[PDB]
C-alpha cells in the first residue's frame, strides 16, 4: 500500500483543501464528504474555497464517485466512476501513444486509460543521465499529472489550461521523482551564472 | 479520530497550517506554542506576507481566545478572550430559529451552544428521499465561522467573513462522516453538466 | 526532534507543504525527493501555477541548497550551493551588532552560526518584566527567513523579501516554546479555568 504518490486539488487557480498522500495501491478521489484523509478516499465535497463560485459548485455537484488510481505492476491506471468524463494530461503517456507533450485525454464514465509507465520513463532517464542537467531536470514535469473533472481543456475546448477548470488535481508520483533525484544529485552545473542583483 | 480540524484566515487568504483536534477541548489562541499536535491552535506564531497593522492590531487582542468544547455529541463555544467573537452556524441558527446566514456574537466569558448532532442526524433523516441536491446542502451544516474581535455579515455592513482581519472555519467530522454515509446514496441527475460550456 | 518547521514561497506566494524537522541536520535543496519524513526538503518537485521564467531560472540554481545544523543550542547554516544564500536572523544580528532588519549573505561553500538559543534566553528573561509588548516582540526573533540566489534588503535592489524569487522562513520551535510559557504567564487577559467544561 506504499505511497506512490501524492495528490493536490485545485479549484480554478486557487489550490483547496490539504495535500492527500497515498496508503495504499488503490485510492479513490471522489466529490463526496469522508474527513478521514488518513487512508483509501481522497474526499473532495467537505473542502472549502471562499473564493468558490455557482459554476464550480455546480461542477462538483458531478464529481460524485470521481476517479480511481490504481497502481500495480509499475504501471499506474485511471478509471473514471463519475458519471461525468474525465480529463488526464499526462506526458508519460503522451509519449508511449505518440500525441503532443500538452495533449489531454478524455477518459469516459466507466471507462479506463494507462496514465503511466515507470519501465519506460525509468528508459527516458537513462537515455538522458548523460546529456544535460537542462533536460535531465525537464523530466520533472514528467512526474506529474494534471486531471480535471466533468470540464475538458486543450484543443476543442474553450478553456486552454488546466487552471481555468473548475476542479482539478495534481498528482505526484513518489517513485519516480525519487530515482530522478538519484541522477540530478549529479550536477555541479555553474552554467549560465546569473545575478544576486538583477 | 479528531472531532473536528479548523483553518486559520487573515482576511481573504488562509494563514498557516490545518489543526486536528486531538481532544474534546480545544484552545484557538494568539499565543505562541509551536506544537500542533494536541490542546492548543496558537495562531500568535503564525505569519502572512499580506499582513497589514490593522489586522495586526486585531491579532493582539485575540487573547485566549475560543474555547470549543464537544461533549455528549453537541459542541460548545466559551470566549476567553477579552474581545468578543462571532459565529455563524447554520445548525445553531436553525435551533434558534434564526436566519441561516446569521452572525451570532459572543462576549468576553459568555457561551453558546453552536452544534446539535441530534438535530443535524434528524434533519439528514428527513433529507432522505428528498433528493440528492437538499442533501448535498447540508455539507453547510458541518462547517461553522468565527470571527475574533470584528463582526461579519448583518447587523454591521452586510459583509463578508472575508472581510474581517482575523477568522477561523471549523469542521465538524462526527456530521460530515455520517453525510457521508448519506451522500454515496448517489444521484445527481440534472441536465449532466457541460464539459465545454 | 522537531527543532524546526519550514515554508517555502517564490514572490508573495506560498508555495508546497511545511516541513518539519525529524533531525538535527536537513538540508533544503533544489531537487526531487518526495519524502518529506526526514532529511531533506526538496523544492525542485514543488509546483507554482503562478512560477514565470525569473523564478524558474532562480531554482535551477538553487542545487544541493542550504544545509541548516542545530547542535549544541546553535543553529547553523551552510550555503552547498553553487550559489550565495541571504539570511536575516534578528537573533544573529543582536550578536553582532547589526541593524535588526540586516540582510548576511553566506557565500556558496561558507558557514554562519544563525541562531544560538542561550542568547535568546537571556532576551527572554531580561524582558520578563518590561512590558507584554516587548516580550510579544520576541516572536520574531523565533523566525528566520533566507533566500536563494537572490540578495534583498540593504546592499541589494530589491527591499523586501517577497521580492525574491525563491526564500523560506524557519520557525524555531524550541524559542518559540520558551516564549510561550511566558506570554501566557504574562498572559495580558483573564479568565482562569472555563465555565461549561
Amino acid at each position: 500500500p506504499k505511497h506512490w504518490c501524492s495528490i493536490v486539488y485545485y479549484e480554478l487557480n486557487n489550490r483547496v483543501g490539504e495535500a492527500f498522500h497515498a496508503s495504499s495501491t488503490s485510492v479513490l478521489v471522489d466529490g463526496f464528504t469522508d474527513p478521514s484523509n488518513n487512508k483509501n478516499r481522497f474526499c473532495l465535497g467537505l473542502l472549502s474555497n471562499v473564493n468558490r463560485n455557482s459554476t464550480i459548485e455546480n461542477t462538483r455537484r458531478h464529481i460524485g464517485k470521481g476517479v480511481h488510481l490504481y497502481y500495480v505492476g509499475g504501471e499506474v491506471y485511471a478509471e473514471c466512476l463519475s458519471d461525468s468524463s474525465i480529463f488526464v494530461q499526462s506526458r508519460n503517456c503522451n509519449y508511449h501513444h505518440g500525441f503532443h507533450p500538452t495533449t489531454v485525454c478524455k477518459i469516459p464514465s466507466g471507462c479506463s486509460l494507462k496514465i503511466f509507465n515507470n519501465q519506460e520513463f525509468a528508459q527516458l532517464l537513462a537515455q538522458s543521465v548523460n546529456h544535460g542537467f537542462e533536460t535531465v531536470y525537464e523530466l520533472t514535469k514528467m512526474c506529474t499529472i494534471r486531471m480535471s473533472f466533468v470540464k475538458g481543456w486543450g484543443a476543442e475546448y474553450h478553456r486552454q489550461d488546466v487552471t481555468s477548470t473548475p476542479c482539478w488535481i495534481e498528482i505526484h508520483l513518489h517513485g519516480p521523482l525519487q530515482w530522478l533525484d538519484k541522477v540530478l544529485t549529479q550536477m555541479g552545473s555553474p552554467h549560465n551564472p546569473i545575478s544576486s542583483v538583477s
